[PDB]
């Protein structure tokens, strides 16, 4: 919609909506300002995304409502703009996922005040104890002294 298309944009800066258009224009030949639908995943691969076939699928029937088997520029911005920011989350709950594993030194599942410390310390940043133990308390929703991997991304994330 629009709208969205609108919000596509804002989203993006300007060199990269140009850069984006550059792949995309090679796909038509017509300069129609469309592509054929049977391209879609290529020129997203191209640009660095990587939608899976049953989500190519899903976008492809959802702009293509008048089987003329294009989609516009656009369009095609609203697609890469949701696609990006599906990925960019993913990365983000991988890398937490590793950084967690890494605080838990000892691997048992949990970080503690002794693990949170070491880790805060190693920093270079002048912690006191107590502001490591004011962090330990704010992220240890049960009361059981550790932060576990679900406080662990509530901590982190922040609003989470
Ligand atoms: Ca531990
Ligand atoms: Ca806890």
């Amino acid at each position: 919609a629009m709208d969205q298309q609108a919000e596509a944009r804002a989203f993006l800066s300007e060199e990269m909506i140009a850069e984006f258009k550059a792949a995309f224009d090679m796909f038509d030949a017509d300069g129609g300002g469309d592509i054929s639908t049977k391209e879609l995943g290529t020129v997203m691969r191209m640009l660095g995304q990587n939608p899976t076939k049953e989500e190519l699928d899903a976008i492809i029937e959802e702009v293509d409502e008048d089987g003329s088997g294009t989609i516009d520029f656009e369009e095609f911005l609203v697609m890469m703009v949701r696609q990006m920011k599906e990925d960019a989350k993913g990365k983000s709950e991988e890398e937490l996922a590793d950084c967690f594993r890494i605080f838990d030194k000892n691997a048992d599942g949990f970080i503690d005040i002794e693990e949170l410390g070491e880790i805060l310390r190693a920093t270079g940043e002048h912690v006191t104890e107590e502001d490591i133990e004011d962090l330990m308390k704010d992220s240890d929703k049960n009361n059981d002294g550790r932060i576990d991997f679900d406080e662990f991304l509530k901590m982190m994330e922040g609003v989470q």
